[PDB]
């Protein structure tokens, strides 16, 4: 049992970009959500092989993770910030789609999404 290489952080051949957008993105709301309490779980992409949910990507075949949203942020590989903002989407989407409605691990998500669109609500122009 493996786990699938983790979604690409950089990559040579997508045209790269820094906007305001994405520099709030990086400063305000990742670091927000980032040092929260339930963060940790979301800051790399789930090792399916050792927390032994063996169907885990079988289910879930288009993985995100915080961890490789910094990433993809600090190296510039997103254009704009709806591309940015897609990636949280995914990972909130992914935890209701894969767990039991009130799991613990849901409530974290739910938490943590809350708080991610009370900060891209002030999300500035440009
Ligand atoms: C990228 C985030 C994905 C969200 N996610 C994370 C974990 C997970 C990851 C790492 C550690 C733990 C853990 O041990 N906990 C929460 C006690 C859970 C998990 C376990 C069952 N379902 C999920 C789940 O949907």
């Amino acid at each position: 049992s493996t786990n699938p290489p983790p979604p690409e952080t950089s990559n040579p051949n997508k045209p790269k970009r820094q906007t305001n957008q994405l520099q709030y993105l990086l400063r305000v709301v990742l670091k927000t959500l980032w040092k929260h309490q339930f963060a940790w779980p979301f800051q790399q992409p789930v090792d399916a092989v050792k927390l032994n949910l063996p169907d885990y990507y079988k289910i879930i075949k288009t993985p995100m993770d915080m961890g490789t949203i910094k990433k993809r942020l600090e190296n510039n590989y997103y254009w704009n910030a709806q591309e940015c903002i897609q990636d949280f989407n995914t990972m909130f989407t992914n935890c209701y789609i894969y767990n039991k409605p009130g799991d613990d691990i849901v409530l974290m998500a739910e938490a943590l999404e809350k708080l991610f669109l009370q900060k891209i609500n002030e999300l500035p122009t440009e």
